């Protein structure tokens, strides 16, 4: 416990600290680390003149007290090079030349102190001393696994030396295949447990009670930030994206769409269901059918769909599949999709902020320049780097890191049926660079794709896959508004709606002159006017904005409704934008403003289920409306969310309807991760900062209010991003009981860090936004929802618990953090007792 300097300093009444008190000590709940500073009685002040310390005098305490002899060479030695001592110390010194040398290196340190007037330096000094040291670095926190950070340390749920830091839960890798600890029986599509809890930085422990009630508490914030911040009720966030649903208890999961239904009332009918439309993150193909067994309350991902289209058209030529997964690799068999309501609502997408972004950076990176990059820890350097290559390489015919048809993978995903389709913004305008200041190649395509949605895309669908020539195409026909089967003869309606998707992923593609590609087009389409929407080029794709922009490019379906192409239209091509054949082809005159979208019904739903995949979720579409790689504004015009609210109109002309912005927390600065380098707002301090104590990347909170009022303003909903599984870079210092573990929690064995003391930044400040709103809401909530607050969560078997309102985060309420090359000795022993100093 408790003195500390004797036989190993030789002015020890002049360097002894100066009282028996905690202040004297930078402490860490009473414990002491290498870089402790602390006051010592006396300051021999300009290395020359003993006097008493004043009150702001702190020294380091390796100036004059040593772990082990060794520890004294080695800070003697370190320190004489530092000093501009010329003399080292051998293996053989005695602990009276040690000594002496030491006094020197405090003489001289005080000598600079005065000489400087800063003691910054020796802070500085001091700490890159005790990095050179294994039990104060990384080398003992190695061996490192895939965690993506390098490792991960656990803390003890009984720790005698850290009672604090103890917790009755800690409950980990309850991902929904894994919930109750054990593989859920029901789902047999991926054999594995279904994601892994530790994944960055500080893990959440959200098996805690009281941490599942905060999080119910920030879901609530997210879902009334108008109220709440602005007292404006046309500022609220409309929906949840739940973010990293596989390293989080999924007990979540039931505390979001409890609170959907309590709180919006999403089960009652598709309009409320479609006017909070949430989605999931969810990457396990186990996590799909989990979410429909647990009543549609939100939607993930169609995966296989996704895998399909990267491997069927994105792919290099020569990793390129063949392309029927397009039809029948996805949750929606397309040969003939002909329901009115499909069995599993899903989102689809090619590209994410994330997925097949940061994944072709970190391609670049480890090929070109820095082959040993961990996980997705890039500097600002790399990044801006390997963003040349990028760039180039995008508008390259020949693509050796970019993905290829874009156009064609849109194509797809805004005519198909049974699915949200979900445009990535880095498809349509550039992956770096200011919001929304230069287009892409694709814009254009995707555009008319957008808008002819709105205007031709409804009915059944039908998919086929045909040989032709040396290789394959597909084709892909949307009826026309109220036509379900191919036989419906339709109305007026749908006979000007419909679309024609032809599409081939081989640039050799050459159809024989005998070769017929017959695409029905329904029966409401006999003897009928076609136009071009987009036609593949030499050089690209032309679009057609109307009917006269395509009047001499009309061709006509037969007596039997069948559009026929031969080796005249279709053949391979290999441009910057194609690689195979697009063809989109619309029926002419349709009036200006056809709009074949439907409204979700009020009538009450009576499956079971709050989402329904019917033609009203068809008709929506998602804009996931930010780059993890933007520049930072330079001026107020550009902040992302400022721009937002001037262009709303394009949005509505884009037919989105449901706008997942970028996560609005003030990022952390740190750069320990990606997120942390380009602050897209995932790395955070304070999940309540909304750009309040300073701007997001995206503006302030003014501009995000005004912001969401915009998309408001054109009927547009407005997605909030739930980050549950981590937080980054807490200011306060705590010492807790860890155990090093791979990122499954599981001991790492030969590790030093073994049930012992470990210093952590895992206190919040106590004065952020977090100590204003947290648990602020958790009356209000049981008061209302009593029933949120009565479920015996499946993880845990016990309610969630508003009794504790979080202000300040602490270890406590975290399951652990990745590894911070501290050591696994950083926090100080005596050596001849070998126990803690706690003072
Ligand atoms: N870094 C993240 O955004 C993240 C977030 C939550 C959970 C895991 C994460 N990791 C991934 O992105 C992965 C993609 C895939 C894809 C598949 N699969 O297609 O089957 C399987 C495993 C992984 S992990
Ligand atoms: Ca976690």
């Amino acid at each position: 416990n408790k003195i500390v300097t004797t036989r190993s300093n030789l002015y020890k009444k002049y360097n002894q600290v100066y009282d028996r008190s905690a202040q004297s000590f930078e402490h860490v709940d009473h414990y002491l680390t290498a870089e402790s500073w602390y006051r010592p009685k006396y300051i021999l002040k300009d290395g020359k003149t003993w006097t008493q310390s004043t009150e702001k005098d702190f020294r380091p305490l390796l100036m004059t007290w040593w772990p082990s002899q060794e520890t004294q060479r080695q800070y003697v030695n370190y320190m004489n090079a530092q000093l501009g001592i010329n003399k080292t110390y051998d293996d053989t010194s005695n602990q009276l030349q040690l000594n002496i040398a030491a006094a020197t290196i405090q003489a001289k340190i005080e000598a600079k102190i005065t000489t400087l007037k800063n003691t910054d330096w020796l802070r500085q000094t001091i700490s890159a001393f005790v990095k050179t040291q294994s039990a104060w670095n990384s080398d003992s926190e190695k061996p490192f696994d895939d965690h993506l950070q390098n490792g991960a340390v656990l803390y003890d749920n009984e720790g005698k030396l850290t009672p604090y830091a103890n917790s009755n839960y800690r409950i980990l890798n309850r991902t929904p295949t894994n919930q109750t600890g054990k593989k859920d029986p029901r789902y047999t599509a991926d054999n594995t447990i279904g994601g892994y809890e530790f994944l960055l930085a500080n893990d959440v422990d959200n098996s805690n009670p009281v941490v599942q009630a905060e999080q119910l508490n920030w879901l609530h914030f997210l879902m009334n930030f108008g109220n709440i911040y602005a007292n404006d009720p046309d500022a609220n966030f409309d929906s949840i994206r739940v973010d990293a649903v596989d390293n989080v208890d999924a007990d979540l999961l039931q505390i979001a769409g409890d609170y959907l239904k309590a709180a919006k009332g999403i089960h009652k009918n598709d309009k409320a269901a479609n006017d909070h439309l949430s989605i999931l993150e969810a990457w396990s193909d186990n996590d799909t059918p989990y979410l429909h067994d647990d009543g549609d309350n939100m939607i993930n991902m169609d995966n296989k769909l996704r895998l399909s289209l990267l491997f069927s058209l994105a792919k290099p030529l020569n990793q390129r599949s063949g392309m029927n997964p397009l039809i029948t690799n996805s949750l929606v068999n397309r040969t003939d999709d002909n329901a009115e309501t499909a069995a599993v609502p899903s989102y689809s997408f090619i590209r994410a902020h994330d997925s097949e972004v940061q994944d072709l950076i970190r391609d670049i990176i480890k090929a070109e320049i820095n082959p040993n990059v961990v996980g997705y820890s890039f500097t600002m350097e790399e990044i801006k780097k390997a963003f040349e290559i990028y760039n180039k390489d995008l508008l390259a015919t020949e693509k050796k890191y970019t993905h290829y048809n874009t156009a064609l993978s849109y194509a797809l995903l805004l005519t198909n049926k049974s699915s949200v389709p979900r445009v990535y913004y880095g498809d349509m305008f550039t992956d770096d660079g200011q919001y929304m200041a230069h287009k892409t190649i694709n814009y254009e395509a995707i555009e008319t794709l957008l808008k002819a949605r709105i205007k031709y895309v409804s009915g059944g669908q039908a998919m086929r896959n045909q040989q032709v020539g040396n290789s394959e195409i597909i084709t892909s026909v949307r009826y026309g508004k109220g036509a379900l089967k191919a036989t419906d003869t339709g109305d007026r309606t749908t006979r000007t709606s419909g679309v024609a998707v032809i599409e081939g992923n081989n640039p050799s593609l050459r159809l024989k002159a005998s070769d017929r590609v017959v695409v029905n087009m329904g029966a409401a389409h006999k003897n009928q006017a076609y136009r071009p929407l987009l036609l593949t080029t030499d050089n690209g794709i032309k679009a057609y904005h109307s009917d006269q922009e395509a009047a001499g490019l009309v061709r006509y379906t037969n007596d039997r409704g069948e559009l026929i192409f031969t080796a005249a239209d279709i053949k391979g091509y290999a441009n910057p934008q194609v690689s195979g054949y697009l063809g989109v082809w619309v029926p002419v005159g349709a009036a200006a403003d056809q709009d074949v979208r439907v409204a979700a019904s009020t009538a009450p739903s009576t499956d079971g289920k709050s989402v329904h995949q019917n033609a009203a979720l068809d008709s929506r579409v998602m804009f996931e409306g930010f780059s993890n790689f933007q520049a930072f504004a330079t001026k107020k015009e550009e902040y992302t969310n400022v721009v937002i609210a001037k262009n709303v109109d394009k949005f509505a002309e884009w037919g989105v309807t449901d706008f997942e912005m970028a996560p609005q927390y003030v990022s952390s600065t740190d750069g320990s991760f990606l997120d942390s380098v380009i602050q897209n707002g995932y790395a955070f301090t304070d999940r309540y900062d909304l750009g309040i104590s300073k701007p997001n990347k995206y503006g302030t909170a003014d501009d995000l209010v005004k912001a969401i009022k915009a998309l408001h303003s054109k009927g547009i909903k407005v997605m909030a991003d739930w980050v549950p599984d981590q937080m980054y870079a807490f200011p306060e210092k705590e010492v807790v009981t860890a155990t090093r573990v791979d990122k499954f929690g599981k001991p790492v064995e030969g590790s030093q860090i073994k049930s012992v003391l470990y210093v952590a930044d895992s206190k919040s400040s106590g004065k952020d936004q977090q100590a204003k709103y947290g648990g602020a809401f958790l009356e209000e909530l049981q008061a209302k929802y009593p029933e949120l607050f009565a479920r015996k969560q499946i993880s845990t078997g016990v309610p969630m618990d508003p009794s504790v309102k979080i202000k300040q985060w602490s270890a406590k309420y975290f399951n652990g953090t990745n590894i911070l090359g501290r050591g696994a000795g950083y926090v100080l022993k005596d050596q001849a007792t070998n126990t803690y100093f706690n003072i």
